[PDB]
């Protein structure tokens, strides 16, 4: 399982906490749930 | 190149829309800039 997704920028409070911003489509795509850990290469 | 990071759910204006926020510290590691696409699997 894996999604594909545009890149935006942070919020600036999430600056520095190694966070992604995933919504529940992208994450369905994944199999994680809030607070999972995901890898991220680019395309 | 490639990082992990922790999924956060999304703001409510991005749902639906496929993107993934990702800090400069993140885009970095990974070699991409906002705009780019990323591919994103469960570690």
């Amino acid at each position: 399982k894996s999604v594909v997704a545009r890149v935006a920028e942070a919020y600036p409070e999430d600056v520095g906490k190694r966070v992604v911003r995933v919504d529940k489509y992208e994450r369905a795509k994944v199999g994680v749930s809030v607070g999972d850990y995901v890898e991220v290469k680019k395309v």
